[PDB]
């Protein structure tokens, strides 16, 4: 058996971490491309998928914050905040 967990390296290069530390809640780079999915950086951004419609970029910070930003409600997965699809 060979062990894969070659590891991810910041799009800035600036550190190198298994990929248990990509989306693990936690900033471990200082561009925040290890945390596309939380609201873990300070400086990064979300990605508004927005499925047949035209896809935007949030703020981290307005991932679970309880708010619906993207018109696809994805941004508000564990927050309590129900958001509807609202891209049409
Ligand atoms: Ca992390
Ligand atoms: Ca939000």
């Amino acid at each position: 058996f060979y062990e894969e967990s070659k590891p991810f390296t910041c799009l800035d290069g600036t550190a190198t971490i298994p990929f248990d530390q990509v989306n693990d809640d936690y900033c471990d780079c200082k561009d925040g491309s290890d945390e596309p999915g939380t609201a873990a950086c300070p400086n990064g951004s979300f990605h508004c998928t927005n499925t047949g419609y035209k896809p935007l970029y949030i703020l981290s910070s307005r991932v679970n914050d309880g708010v619906c930003d993207c018109c696809d409600g994805t941004d508000e997965y564990n927050s309590g905040t129900v958001c509807e699809n609202t891209c049409r």
